[PDB]
C-alpha cells in the first residue's frame, strides 16, 4: 500500500487494507442485492431472505472493518459509511418482517431505501480513495 499524498495526512496501510476489504464485500453485497430484487420482482421471497441474511453478514463485517478504520486512522468517512450499513442492517430485519407480513409493496420501499443508501456508501468508497 501507498499513502504519497500532499496533504498531511495519517492514514494507516492497515486501514487501508481493511477499506479494500469493506469494499469487495460491498461489491458483493452490490451482486446480491441486484440479485434480490430480481427475485423480488420473480415472487420468490424465499430467495430473497437467504440473500438478506447474507447481505446482512456482509454488512456486519464491513462494519467491523470501518470501525477498525477508525480506531487506527479515525476515517470519519468510515464512520459515515458505517452508520449506512448499520441502517441497511436494520432495512434487511424490516423486509423480513414485511415479507413475513406479506408486504412487498412497503418492501418495494424498503428496498429502494436501501438502494440509495448503497449510492452513498459508493460515494464514502470514492472520497475515502481520494483520501488514501
Amino acid at each position: 500500500h501507498h499513502h504519497h499524498h500532499h496533504e498531511n495526512l495519517y492514514f494507516q496501510s492497515s486501514a487501508k487494507q481493511d477499506f479494500a476489504e469493506g469494499v469487495k464485500l460491498w461489491q458483493e453485497n452490490a451482486v446480491l442485492w441486484t440479485r434480490l430484487v430480481q427475485a423480488f420482482q420473480s415472487g420468490d421471497q424465499s430467495t430473497v431472505d437467504s440473500l438478506l441474511k447474507q447481505l446482512d453478514a456482509n454488512a456486519a463485517r464491513v462494519e467491523q472493518l470501518l470501525q477498525r478504520i477508525i480506531s487506527e486512522t479515525g476515517d470519519e468517512l468510515a464512520r459515515k459509511g458505517e452508520s449506512l450499513f448499520q441502517r441497511n442492517q436494520q432495512l434487511f430485519s424490516q423486509l423480513k418482517t414485511l415479507f413475513s407480513q406479506g408486504d412487498e409493496d412497503t418492501a418495494k420501499a424498503v428496498l429502494e431505501e436501501i438502494q440509495s443508501n448503497l449510492n452513498q456508501i459508493q460515494q464514502i468508497i470514492t472520497e475515502a480513495q481520494k483520501r488514501l
